[PDB]
């Protein structure tokens, strides 16, 4: 349609792209050394907040349909726009774990960082924590971006990025925290194991859907 | 107008019930290792900046009957406002504990955080250590929501979501951080742990006040008249 | 008085400082402490007290500061005299009661500074002249008046400089930066062993870091 | 303004002193202290918050040749200035190294492939490394993007942590050529040296030309517009 359509598309190729690699990169590599569930955490929201900050400003860095169908709720994002969103956003994920394969060691590629059920939790019950996890992530997003409220410089990056890190706390713990369909499509493709991966693609998108209508009409309705 | 009340109550209650979710669920889940001091203060810390953040600019987001009070002697004057709060806070919090429990399996219950009295700590050290803690807690809230401090706002979710983190480095150390009477009162009628529970009833509550007072009187109060 | 109101807050604000940044930094038996733990102790701690009381009275929390100040930006001697004043009765007062709530068997020294690993007492001079001066360059750097009409995030960024000087520096000694927090425990258990060092070593370097910031990287 | 130069130039040597000081001062290796991870990433990412505020207002803050390469492509800058500002990061580099030298009781955090596979492919993890932060600091720096005011020196400052992060696991992360090259200089382990000055630079410029001329082009000004159109 335009330009700076483009623009904001190729941007979320990349971001997603980035995401996915530095998200699961992060996580993975476990030598002697090894990672912890606050370094996993800070990872993934960092990179979230900085990926938000640039690319943020060229097309709003959704880096997950999961808040690309709850901003088609009410962020002004045309279906057109969303279908092309969850496209680069599918196919960023995959070329950025994809990436992440090809320049990793072999012994450590193991699960390749893939969420699933983790000590023995019927899958409706990571099914809410999803919903919860992605409804509060939501919330802070939408809360982040309404261009009503007197924010400095720079800290609603860093809100959204904690955010992603409390969420990747409890969900850590739970089912590794997935919180974006793409980011936990990514390395099963990659790698395999689609086991118990309608949770995942179903857990954000109820919270999503939930958390954007409250905010667009329980919560703060402009 | 009490659709914008309602809204109001509705955002206290739903904010609460998600202190008390991640809180207690970030709190406790130790299968294979430990829970870090800096993992748990960064969770609470983290929640409660992002709570703020939301539902902080929806309903100012006390999350805490003790923010609650100070707020009733600083930030207005004698509101059943305060009462309804205090109420929904309370039913967010014991929901938000009991859908912890649906939601985790029986296999990590543990004691659902009833932070008692470790390392050997009295009950009068505890309510004074607790009564420091929320003292910091509230000049940091009072300090950041004032209306000499509105022309560009500079992180107000994260200076007091970091003092929360503070707050519970010390009070973890000693009797697991309460600074928050709900967020005590719901895991103990949740899993029935009772021992030791008026400590916190009674350390945050009039510590808050304190605070609220120094802030109010002997820091800075309102402009006794407008010639300064 | 509204004077006896500002230096009451430096006396709160190092009575929570130092109660706090002891208290975290306390060796506990069932969970032993980080670096990136009492780091995040004394950042977040220095961060939120500047917040308030860095409304109310620019929150110093540190004598150094305060001389650092001083020179700087026209202070009065009498309020830098009743501003180190408080802050030493604040840190020793906070040590005080951090030692009276806190079991014996865990006050294993309420966090003495000592060298470790180690070294001599220049190389600390030095160690510690170079913390203090970058702290000292960040303060006057974020708490400019000529500056103002852009803020930034004043009170994250002195915390998060007090917590990574409080990484290496926590690594070389314990991080003093403060002869109030560096003073509370001594007072309270008789151990000045190398206490000198922190008391000249902070000290001179953010004298030298005000000069410099003032004459040298920004002058008028 | 012939000494606003001058306290740009001894800013940036400066900042470089003090970043590499407590960079690899924290990022030494203590006994039965054994750092953390996270624990350098935010040493490093915290002190390039300070610096970048402090002296960021000072002098802008590169203390990083990369993305000082980075902004003679793009953020209105002459070959003069940048070639000062390069030698005073070196020269501030191994004066912070030999300092730390000066402190510290007898392998110096520079950094070298740790778990020995696939290294040059981690070549082009630096690639990307340096992509991400250099995106980051053009935009959190642009009058375009409004906020009311920018520059969040934290902006730049966790962008530079993540970065740690993946770098660390892999490489040590360079990112930044003279980090790299001060405790090379001064201790002979120069393996796989041409790596790190190698890593950052490509991604630098590719950040930049993405930012640039793909993502978001500056609104060009008229008499620099006649110099393209010429």
């Amino acid at each position: 349609r335009s330009i700076a359509f483009s623009r904001a598309v190729f941007a979320e190729f990349l971001a997603t792209l980035l995401f996915v690699f530095f998200g699961l990169g992060s996580a993975l590599n476990w030598p002697q050394a090894l990672p912890s569930v606050l370094q996993i955490a800070m990872a993934f929201g960092l990179g979230i907040g900085t990926l938000v900050q640039a690319l943020g400003h060229i097309s709003g860095a959704h880096i997950n349909p999961a808040v690309t169908v709850a901003c088609l709720v009410g962020c002004h994002v045309s279906v057109l726009r969303a279908a092309f969103y969850v496209a680069a956003q599918l196919l960023g994920a995959v070329a950025g774990a994809a990436l992440l394969h090809e320049i990793t060691p072999a012994d450590i590629r193991g699960d390749l960082a893939v969420n699933a059920l983790s000590n023995s939790t019927t899958a409706g019950q990571a099914v809410t924590v999803e919903l919860f996890l992605t409804l509060q992530l939501v919330l802070c997003i939408f809360a982040s971006t309404d261009e009503r409220r007197g924010e400095n410089p720079g800290t609603p990056a860093l809100s959204i990025g904690f955010s992603v890190a409390l969420g990747h706390l409890l969900g850590i713990h739970y089912t590794g925290c997935s919180m974006n369909p793409a980011r936990s499509l990514a390395p099963a493709v990659v790698t395999g194991k689609f086991d118990d991966h309608w949770v995942f693609w179903i857990g954000p998108l109820v919270g999503a859907i939930l958390g954007s209508l409250l905010y667009n009409y329980v919560l703060f309705p402009p």
